[PDB]
C-alpha cells in the first residue's frame, strides 16, 4: 500500500478546490 491513488486523491483535490 503505497497510497499513490490515495495521495493525488487528496492533494490533486485540495488543489482543485482552492482554484475551483
Amino acid at each position: 500500500n503505497s497510497g499513490l491513488s490515495f495521495e493525488l486523491l487528496y492533494r490533486l483535490a485540495y488543489t482543485m478546490v482552492l482554484h475551483k
